[PDB]
């Protein structure tokens, strides 16, 4: 398969990761001042949302560079596993979570689009429809939490929102069943 | 909310409270040496006009001086109470004779217009549209005499007269039923 143009894929999709890390941190540097803002002013459920999309965000960030290591990683063995035809052991848990999260990075990325069918093409054991999703089981649960979409325990918002209120200097006062919670 | 263009603009309200004491000093000696020419020429009640309009004046003075007291007693307390999210009660004398004086000092001071609307926009508690009418009864009765728009007790304008005639040497004679009241 088309392994070169997988590889300079892998390097555009790591300029980019890069790239969109800076971006990101820079609007949510704005961003943050902007929920320094609203919680300021008047609706801090407003800004509630607001930091809701950030921690999002940051989950976004955290897997970012835990996949940002993955790739660079399955990068070094390129000729070597090339020389193979199966996945080993090594590299599982790193293109198990891949393959896992590519369908999740399908969009935020159109070179992973080709990563992951030259992934497939790659192998058949433990790989193709069903077969790959046997294999898959070995994603990172770390990064599976940093790539869950849920609300974080108000008691967290409520941190985050105080220690935003101290970074920040505005008054937060969190809801006391949840601020014990 | 902008506490800051606030704080500025109390500093530029105090400022020119300074200022406008001070000229209107100056051109109050200069009327009260005009008023000992009415006086001594001819028509009393001219000058009784004019004098009503100087001690109209001084009734500013006194709730002048009265309201840059309290402006620079709610400075003192600026982050205190603005780390609070209601008015206490050591400010809500100060903040009831400033809202309820704060739309006859709307005209006088475009600054306070602002100061006001932040007061607002400080609190709900006891403010809003009648909220801050309900709170403002805690306006300062002293100043409400030096507010209060009226023509003095005719014995008392007389005796400003007497007192003027006394410092500026003019025949100065009360209407004795009033010099009597």
């Amino acid at each position: 398969f088309k392994a070169e143009r997988l590889r300079v894929n892998l390097e555009l999709v790591i300029n980019r990761l890069k790239l969109l890390e800076e971006k990101k941190t820079e609007l949510a540097q704005k961003a943050r001042k902007e929920i320094a803002d609203y919680l300021a002013a008047g609706k801090d459920e407003r800004a509630r949302i607001r930091v809701e999309h950030i921690i999002r965000e940051d989950y976004l960030v955290e897997a970012m560079e835990i996949l940002e290591l993955y790739c660079d990683l399955l990068l070094a063995r390129f000729g070597l596993i090339q020389s193979m035809k199966e996945l080993d052991s090594g590299l599982a848990e790193s293109v198990s979570t891949l393959i896992w999260a590519a369908p999740r990075l399908q969009s935020e990325v159109a070179e992973l689009k080709i990563v992951a069918d030259q992934l497939c093409a790659k192998y058949s054991k433990e790989y193709g429809k069903l077969c790959r999703t046997n294999q898959i089981g070995t994603v990172n649960d770390r990064l599976m939490h940093k790539l869950s979409v849920e609300a974080p325990p108000k008691i967290l918002v409520e941190r985050y929102l105080i220690e935003i209120a101290k970074n920040y200097n505005v008054p937060y006062e969190p809801d006391s069943v949840v601020m014990a919670e």
